[PDB]
């Protein structure tokens, strides 16, 4: 295991340990993004993986980034689960934070919201004057977003959140850093980052990220997140703007049960097909060659066929 600082490429991810002195830590490095951690009596520790970029580029440049992640998470005082990263030219520390400890971070007037990933996170700026820094001890600014309670898995919109952040005046430089990391203050504890992506770089559309109709739609979190229409009339729905005239529709869900679910597909109001799913399994099914025409227009999925037999199950909706 790591026990002081130390930065390195393990199995493609950039990681590392960081402490200031005082206490001990130990981090142990699993595959791809994972890693384990505990640590004790701190003043500071960070526990990481993710990548380092050559501060050549603006995070637009770099493209699309995206995390998905899971851990176990057993702070004992203050601390943070958290993306973090740094820019440079400007100098910006950041946060984007899904769980703590004791404290909410970071305090301060909020700046803004962002409803991103299924969650609000209330966005911060501070100055950090005379702080230590990836450059020494300098004077930049800190931006957070920090989500209104905890969650310990999932996905977070890291670019979304860069966005944001830019859209309020909250100037970014050439990425440094993006990394998951445990974060610890004063404090001691525990965490098992069992699964993180870093992604970086066909339309899919989360059906729990959609408008849900009808009288008993309710989002579920087995055989995957995504939700339930159980009854004729349940239904999601978005808006989407084609730009062609032609699309080849796949929906991933299931039946609760052996008997077939149906899941009837309506572009601006009219019927254009039906998705089909034979078992309990999780599956893809594939509508081709539906011509809609163009602009913006209704999507709609919804339970025509019900005889409370079968519910269906719907993960997410790909439009090519
Ligand atoms: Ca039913
Ligand atoms: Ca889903």
């Amino acid at each position: 295991a790591i026990t002081s600082n130390e930065i390195g490429t393990h199995d493609g991810y950039d990681y590392e340990f960081w402490k200031d002195s005082g206490g001990s830590g130990s981090m142990t490095l699993n595959s791809g993004g994972t890693f384990s951690a505990q640590w004790s009596n701190v003043n500071n520790i960070l526990f990481r993986k993710g990548k380092k970029f050559d501060e050549t580029q603006t995070h637009q440049q770099i493209g699309n980034m995206s995390i998905n992640y899971g851990a176990t998470y057993n702070p004992n005082g203050n601390s943070y689960l958290t993306v973090y990263g740094w820019t440079v030219d400007p100098l910006v520390e950041f946060y984007i934070v899904d769980s703590w400890g004791t404290w909410r971070p970071p305090g301060g007037t909020p700046k803004g919201t962002i409803n991103v990933d299924g969650g609000t996170y209330q966005i911060y700026e501070t100055t950090r004057y005379n702080q230590p820094s990836i450059k020494g001890t300098a004077t930049f600014q800190q931006y957070w977003s920090v989500r209104t309670s905890k969650r310990t898995s999932g996905t977070i919109s890291v670019s979304e959140h860069f966005r944001a952040w830019e859209s309020l005046g909250m100037n970014m430089g050439n990425m440094y850093e993006v990394a998951l990391t445990v974060e610890g203050y004063q404090s001691s504890g525990s965490a098992n980052v069992y699964s993180n992506t870093l992604t970086i770089g066909a339309t899919r559309v989360e059906a729990e990220s959609m408008t849900k109709g009808g009288p008993y739609t309710s989002n579920i979190t087995s055989p995957f997140n995504g939700v339930a229409l159980y009854a004729n009339g349940d239904n999601v729905s978005f808006n989407h703007s084609f730009t062609k005239a032609n699309s080849s529709f796949s929906l991933r869900g299931a039946s609760n049960n052996s008997n077939m679910a149906r899941v009837d597909l309506r572009i601006g109001g009219q019927n254009r097909g039906t998705f089909y799913f034979g078992d309990q399994y999780p599956a893809v099914y594939t509508i081709n060659n539906i011509n809609h025409g163009i602009g913006n227009q209704l999507v709609e999925l919804i339970v025509t066929a019900d005889d409370g037999t079968w519910d269906a199950y719907l993960d997410y909706l790909e439009i090519r």
